[PDB]
């Protein structure tokens, strides 16, 4: 799964890079 971990908004800025 991947609903445990949503505090990685270092890098999940812009979704395309």
């Amino acid at each position: 799964g991947e609903e445990e971990l949503q505090e990685n908004q270092e890098l999940i800025r812009e979704k395309s890079n």
